């Protein structure tokens, strides 16, 4: 083992904060959907309300990856310092 | 205050975010995948395959969510495009 329990710590940090900043992301496009409600057709609204939800359901598969990597990192990190 | 109404310049500005979006999300992908390849020879092989498995995972959602936003994005901008050509 040449990884330091630290620089396992880290690249966790990197993991964790990607999963926020992705939901971040997302929060900020649906206030973008969202703003176009009422301003169009219903219709036309549902097809980007659907679309967008497409992109929220990969997006529930992605955090809670990143999320376990983030964890399984930090799980290893204390096995080696401890 | 009134609620904004929509434009060709509306659409084409959340447009750009579904695309910036798009541009921030391979970004990330490709430096967390910076991350898992540092690890390489670090530690165990049998180690390095399992979180290199799980990164793939995420690697595949990331490629499935990427073409959505640009989907949206490109039929934002197609709508107008429509307003556009049927006012002027």
């Amino acid at each position: 083992i040449k990884i330091t329990p630290e620089e396992l710590e880290r690249i966790a940090g990197n993991f964790k904060n990607a999963a926020g900043e992705a939901q971040s992301q997302i929060n900020r496009l649906e206030g973008d959907i969202n703003s176009l409600e009422g301003q169009w057709a219903g219709a036309t609204q549902a097809k980007f309300r659907g679309e967008f939800i497409q992109s929220k359901q990969a997006m529930q598969q992605y955090i809670p990856i990143l999320e376990g990597i983030s964890t399984d990192l930090k799980r290893i990190a204390d096995k080696f310092r401890n």
